């Protein structure tokens, strides 16, 4: 098979570890995924005069897949939701308790009927996300998910796969970034990370060969600002206890449709201004974000799409 | 000195750690090595005024050395020989466990007399063996050794030290037709590593600053196998719990002389099919092998040599 | 700012922790630095509800500085002497115990006035040194020191920041035919490489944001020699426990000048004649020094500079 025809669709299911009755799989617009599963190995230490290797024995099977995607409008709405453990309101989310479990079906399209292309994988909850914010390159999300077990690859598509399509919204750009600082202050900052923690673990009972449940933990949200040394006032917000705020906004191609990621409550934990031989000098400055009263969570998505 | 004016002799031993009264030693063809001695060091942890560094001191001495050589026929038999542990019968190797010690001697031909060029190395015995296939790239296999100490340089040679040559057969090549994987089934696979371990330790005593002997660890055969996703068969063999085989002839050329590697019992740890951004889906599927009683052993070498 | 207009200096502190009342600051002749503080972080463990980051709090802070510079004679004299702890005496040092603590300062000439270009940092004392010597390349000697704490950027230069510029004298190249290792052997290896450790750790105590002292450890120093396999007198002073000396001195052009670096008791870690396929064949030959009561040191700097 080849990484030019390959299709990935996604059902929310009702029951955890169990594909729905007429599952509504919808196009996830990606680049590359890594999606699979992964068996343990009980080795066996029994004793060989002729020091045979005994063998080992498989354990339990986990489904741990990396999807990359492009970030756009229209799409990922879901993604966010179910990792934000939230609920779309208002076009606005806060991080709160609401975990999704959803279905994906790996089908490859240059791969024959026979020759089984549909890989259907259950129990695949979002557990981490990664956004990197570079000027003049694209804003990609990458995904990571914790799956209870995978199904065997079989011709015929889950009864009732119906395939719902992804909008195509134009890729979000870096410009016409709203990147806000202070209380009205507007940094200067050239590149913007971002990278949200779930904390899901699986856990494995006597007799059972997956993850009944998946222990979610403690939701985090963290990044990395880099910047240039130019301008002083980020410098010193390290140096003494200063507790700013991050705000910025990815540009569609001129949809008139756009996001907005807003941090209420951060702290920087570094700030190092390098001579670094010659050339500009940069300024990299990583920071926790923690609870906000205000908005009742950590993190706070918008859409202001027209 | 330079590596063009290089080569290497070994010589079977009969005392373990003493080169023989005639030994013969013969050539081996190679390409690269790393074969030398480390002093382990005793530091001194006492005060001083003056701060000043109290010193270090030497401890027990161990012969390491990484040698890479290039897969042919009539050439590299003694050293599988003696890393099996078994014995040639019938043109066939079964790990056995009969050790054999040897004395390899390393000859700087452009170093000059005075220079002391002969480099002897006493109590060498194979540890480890790493054999790569790759399509239309040379099959090598590096081989690992455990020396007991090294003998100072010197300008007279080992007393009687006759030096055999080694038959310069044309190298193993990758194009065969023959990659087993089933009962009968052949295998589409692209590349086929193979590692052998022997756990040989070394084991020191009080007033000795070598090895007195080297207790033998565990017979280990372990691999990794990457083919094409375009075949679905080895595909879930991962997932479920299967044991297949593996079988693969190294081809000299158009001489009949040619060897046959056999793991009658083995199965797969890992496997994954990987989208990416673009381009064929691969597949890297490493596997263990087991004892299999048919053949009473682990791994069986053949030769089919004409 | 840019790495292009910046300039370094710094005054001997009288008292540690504060700038002399009329710093004498020194022009510092260096590559680049990269003098800054770091703050540790307390994290809270407070569950919640909600699953919200808590958030952490900051704790202690120290200042670490990269100064990377060309050896030359009439400079990095003050850093040599303090990083030995000895006192320049008859245009020669020896390790010894009295430490000295400087203030840098930190002058982005680019930075505008209202941009606050001044960073000062206290306490700063010199801990470990990198030496590098090769063959038709200038000698680099890094600086890494320790510092109490960063203070914050202002206008304003401390009162009476006389700037001293230290002497600029061409910077000594790898040109010498001396470099012994025996009692009048000269070697011919070469590269060579120093390095010096004091044994500088910050001390913390309640109530206090910085380290109010570092307890300095014991003098180290050590390093690494290679050379050529065409000499075999190296080989065997590591086999056979041998205590050789090192002895090197590097050039300046014309200008007469140079330094002498004399370590009188050293002994040999490792030593490694590598055939490595083809081309020379290599010898690395890492060395630990310790204490010669004949200098009342381990090493022995010497200026003979005309």
């Amino acid at each position: 098979s080849d990484g030019s025809r390959h299709s990935m669709h996604q059902v929310l299911e009702t029951v955890y570890g169990e594909v729905p009755a007429t599952p509504a799989f919808k196009r996830i617009r990606h680049n590359s995924t890594t999606l699979a599963t992964a068996i343990n190995t009980l080795t066996s230490e029994e004793l060989r005069p002729d020091r045979n290797s005994m063998g080992i024995r498989h354990g339990t099977r986990q489904v741990g897949g990396e999807i990359v995607s492009e970030l756009s409008f229209e799409s990922l709405d879901d993604t966010l939701e179910a990792l934000m453990c939230g609920t779309w309101n208002a076009d606005a989310l806060v991080n709160g308790v609401t975990r999704r479990s959803f279905s994906i079906l790996r089908q490859f399209n240059d791969l024959t009927s026979a020759s089984l292309p549909n890989f259907v994988y259950v129990g695949c909850e979002y557990n981490t996300m990664t956004l990197s914010i570079t000027t003049e390159a694209i804003v990609m999300a990458t995904f990571g998910i914790v799956g209870m077990n995978q199904l065997e690859p079989s011709s015929t598509v889950p009864t009732g796969a119906t395939f719902v399509e992804a909008p195509t919204t134009e890729p979000m750009d870096s410009f016409t970034g709203h990147v806000k600082e202070g209380l009205a202050d507007i940094a200067v900052a050239t590149e913007l990370e971002l990278q949200i923690e779930n904390g899901i673990a699986p856990r494995y009972v006597i007799g059972s060969k997956k993850s009944i449940k998946q222990s979610i933990g403690r939701f985090k949200v963290s990044g990395t600002l880099t910047a240039y040394f130019e301008d002083a006032t980020l410098v010193g917000k390290f140096l003494r206890e200063e507790a700013s705020s991050l705000e910025f906004v990815v540009t569609d191609g001129l949809a008139g449709n756009s996001y907005k990621f807003e941090l209420p409550k951060i702290k920087y934990t570094g700030g190092q201004p390098d001579v670094g031989g010659e050339g500009p000098i940069t300024l990299s400055m990583p920071f926790v974000a923690e609870y906000d009263p205000t908005i009742l969570g950590t993190l706070k998505i918008t859409r202001i799409g027209a």
